[PDB]
C-alpha cells in the first residue's frame, strides 16, 4: 500500500530525530500530502508557528535500492554484450542514491537558501532539521510551473522563463554552483512575483563559476567575428586543435545558444526548439543546465530578455 502506517512514521521520525521529535512542532499531520517515492511528505506547523513540510523515507527502501541498483548495472551488462546507451544506468544510480542521504539535498538547498536570502525574485524554503532519512522544511505554496505551462496568463508564463533564465546566469556568480537538470514541478510562481525553487536533487557545483569563454564564444558568433570566434572555441573546449570543422557546423552548434541574443526579446517556443567527448568539466555542466532551462522556456512559451541578463550575468558576454 502507497500511505505508509503512522506507526512506522512515528518510528523513522523516533529513530532519526529521537524519541523527543513531538516537542519540535505544534501540529503533526500523521496522514501523508503526497506519498510515492520511496517515501512520503507530511505536513506539519513547528514549534514557531511556521508551516512545515516534513519528507520521511520508507524504513526498508535504503537496502532495497542498494542492491537494486547493483543489479541493474548487471544486467545491462549482459545488455550491453547483446546490442552495442549505459549513461542511463549511470545517471540513475547518480540520481537515485541522493535518496539514500537527504541530507545532500539538504545541503544544496541550504548554499541556495542562504545566497537567496532575502532576494526580491526567488524564494527558497530554509531547511529546519536534517537527517538521513527525514528532512524538515519551509511550507510554501503557489503557482506550480507545470501548471502555468498548461494554462495562466502570457505574462505569468514570460516571468517563470525570465525569472529560470536569471536564475541559470546567475547561480554560478552567486554561489558556485548551479541549479542543475529540472523539470517544472521544482518551480512555482508566488503571488508576489518571485519563483519558488523546492527541489535541489541534481544541484551542480561549479567552482569559478562561468568561464568567461562561453559569453566570449557566444558574443563572438553573433558578431560573425571567426578568426576570433574559432580560437576562443578551441580555449573553450567548443573544439580541439586540429580539428576539421565547417562553418556551419560551427553555427549549427552555437545557434541554440546565439539566436536568443539575436534580439532584445526572444520568444522561447517549442517549434523554435524543434529544430562529452573529453570536454572541460565547467563548460560541460552549464551547456546542460542551459539545455535544461531552455527546454522549459520552451514548454513555457515564454519570451524573455535573455539579451540584458546575459549582458549583466554571464562573464564575457557583454561588449569589450
Amino acid at each position: 500500500a502507497p500511505p505508509l502506517p503512522a506507526a512506522k512514521v512515528h518510528r523513522v521520525l523516533d529513530a532519526q530525530l529521537g524519541t523527543k521529535w513531538r516537542d519540535r512542532f505544534s501540529s503533526f499531520d500523521d496522514k501523508p500530502v503526497a506519498s510515492a517515492s520511496i517515501g512520503q511528505v507530511h505536513k506539519g506547523i513547528w514549534s514557531d508557528g511556521r508551516e512545515v513540510a516534513v519528507k520521511i523515507q520508507y524504513p526498508g527502501a535504503d537496502e532495497a535500492l542498494r542492491a537494486d541498483l547493483k543489479t541493474i548495472q548487471r544486467l545491462v551488462g549482459v545488455f550491453k554484450q547483446l546490442a552495442p546507451i549505459q549513461g542511463v544506468v549511470d545517471e540513475l544510480t547518480e540520481r537515485t542514491e541522493m535518496e539514500l542521504d537527504y541530507r545532500l539535498e539538504a545541503d544544496n538547498q541550504r548554499a541556495f537558501a542562504k545566497a537567496y536570502r532575502n532576494d526580491p525574485h526567488f524564494a527558497v524554503p530554509a531547511i529546519i532539521a536534517s537527517a538521513p532519512k527525514v528532512v524538515i522544511s519551509e511550507w510554501m505554496e503557489g503557482i506550480p510551473m507545470s501548471v502555468i505551462i498548461r494554462e495562466g496568463t502570457p505574462e505569468q508564463r514570460d516571468l517563470m522563463g525570465t525569472r529560470l533564465t536569471e536564475l541559470t546566469f546567475g547561480a554560478p556568480a552567486r554561489l558556485e554552483m548551479m541549479h542543475g537538470d529540472a523539470h517544472p514541478g521544482n518551480f512555482m510562481l508566488l503571488p508576489d512575483g518571485r519563483m519558488g525553487v523546492i527541489d535541489f536533487g541534481a544541484v551542480a557545483p561549479l567552482p569559478g563559476g562561468f568561464p568567461t569563454s562561453l559569453g566570449e564564444t557566444i558574443r563572438l558568433a553573433r558578431d560573425k567575428n571567426y578568426d576570433e570566434l574559432l580560437p576562443t572555441m578551441e580555449r573553450a573546449g567548443f573544439l580541439q586543435k586540429g580539428q576539421e570543422v565547417s562553418i556551419e557546423e560551427v553555427e549549427d552548434m552555437l545557434r541554440q545558444y546565439v539566436d536568443p541574443i539575436k534580439v532584445d526579446v526572444f520568444h522561447y517556443n517549442r517549434k523554435w526548439l524543434q529544430k562529452s567527448l573529453d570536454l572541460p568539466a565547467n563548460l560541460a555542466i552549464p551547456l546542460r543546465v542551459i539545455a535544461s532551462t531552455v527546454a522549459i522556456c520552451c514548454q513555457l512559451d515564454a519570451h524573455v530578455p535573455v539579451k540584458v541578463i546575459a549582458t549583466e550575468l554571464v562573464p564575457g558576454f557583454a561588449e569589450e
